[PDB]
């Protein structure tokens, strides 16, 4: 059973929908700025990718919204955009065949931090009654199903940077194997609180380029110093092909492959050859029935880390051989930063749009490619080119790897 993309939705540091975000991507625009919503003078990193000007009231009543952490509000916004974009009418004849898989890396950290402050100052009577339902990761899937009447498979992944990739891949598996005809899948993140910036800062994971936030995210650049923490959400409507065809749906692209692997190497550090990423990409290509030479575009994991970026080049060279010099690969995290559990979702949308528009997004900030970083990394400016097959990679903490493969639809 074939799986197509019929609807997409997004909040990112570049825009409050897909068209606005993609316009930013193609123009080489950074969404990274000093963070406004808290005082970070004690933190080593004081900048990130925030969602600008979000109005939850476009999606939910002020009543419903006050009960939900920002990561849920973001996930719901993306989901509602995707469902609307799909044109699907939910009925009694199909509602059991429509499910949801929206994940998060960290979930309701802001809500946890604020409730923790009330707990320590006052005691447990100050904890919100909506604290649990409004903070737990599966409540994007939960609330979406309730609002739209979706009675199909209902779950949530939490796999760090791989969350959105795994969410989409496993949703596509549900449709492929007949457990559902439609799935809303992707991920959401809002970890820009004291615990998030302080936590990743304590692990020395973040860029500390406070003087030039728009230059901080620089995948494959010799002066990269860690990732940029970013917020938002991505959602796709995945649909069985015959189901989509029958209702006259607009098909953006086909989801042809999903691969997974584990490094089984280290908690935060990748193998220097990227062997786990290599296995993952090969698993996805095998799943899609594609040779490496059929790949035209890779949306890289490319988080702007010393070890991670070079390991991904190594894995691409291993998988693609001489064809590694013919494909284009870029990291849109150059512009968006690292959306953690949303990264795979937004990057899947950017991969589908590279197929729609026949354009490889840039890697901005790639001033001085490091040793070995000699592929077409689409430095600086978008590249019009032929793109039949687009791959999206995500490699998360714990060495958990996921690859999606999208194809132009015939
Ligand atoms: C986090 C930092 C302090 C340490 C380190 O520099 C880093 O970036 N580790 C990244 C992980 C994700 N994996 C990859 O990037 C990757 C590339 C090729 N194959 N895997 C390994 C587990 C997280
Ligand atoms: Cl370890």
């Amino acid at each position: 059973r074939r799986v197509v993309i019929t609807g997409m939705g997004m909040l990112s540091p570049l825009g409050l929908d897909v068209p606005s975000s993609w316009e930013g991507i193609l123009a080489g625009r950074s969404g990274i700025a000093p963070i406004e919503h808290m005082d970070l003078s004690a933190y080593s990193t004081r900048f990130g990718g925030s969602v600008k000007g979000f109005n939850v009231e476009e999606y939910l009543s002020a009543k419903e919204a006050r009960k939900l952490d920002l990561f849920i509000q973001y996930g719901l916004a993306a989901s509602f955009q995707a469902v609307r974009d799909s044109g699907l009418e939910v009925t009694d004849a199909n509602r059991e065949r429509i499910g949801v898989s929206m994940g998060s890396g960290i979930g309701g950290l802001t809500n946890i931090e604020n409730n923790c402050r009330s707990l320590f100052e006052q005691g447990p009577r100050r904890i919100s009654p909506f604290f649990v339902p409004g903070s737990i990761i599966n409540m994007v899937s939960g609330f979406l199903s309730i609002h739209l009447g979706l009675q199909g498979p209902n779950y949530a992944l939490t796999t760090a940077a791989t969350t959105g990739t795994h969410s989409i891949g496993m949703a596509a598996r549900n449709i492929a194997y007949g457990e559902a005809d439609v799935m809303v899948a992707g991920g959401s993140e809002m970890a820009a609180c004291g615990l998030g910036l302080g936590g990743f800062g304590a692990a020395r994971a973040l860029s500390t380029r406070n003087d030039e936030p728009t230059r901080a995210s620089r995948p494959w650049d010799r002066d990269r110093d860690g990732f940029v923490l970013s917020d938002g959400s991505g959602a796709l409507v995945l649909e069985e092909l015959e189901h989509a065809r029958a209702r006259g749906a607009r098909i953006y692209a086909e989801l042809v492959g999903f691969g997974m692997s584990g490094d089984a190497f280290h908690m935060t550090a990748p193998p220097e050859d990227g062997a786990g990423a290599a296995r993952c990409m090969k698993n996805a290509l095998r799943d899609a029935g594609l040779d490496p030479r059929q790949v035209d575009y890779i949306n890289a994991h490319g988080t702007s880390t010393p070890a991670g970026d070079i390991a991904e080049i190594a894995a691409v060279k291993s998988v693609f051989g001489e064809h590694a010099h013919a494909l284009s690969m870029s990291s849109t995290k150059s512009m968006t930063g690292h959306l953690l559990g949303a990264a795979g979702a937004v990057e899947a949308i950017f991969s589908v749009l590279a197929l729609r528009d026949q354009v490889a997004p840039p890697t901005i900030n790639l001033d001085n490619p490091d040793e070995g970083c000699d592929l077409d990394l689409v430095a600086h400016e978008a590249k019009p080119r032929k793109i039949d097959v687009a791959l999206s990679n995500s490699f998360g903490f714990g060495g958990t790897n996921g690859t999606l493969v999208f194809r132009r639809f015939a």
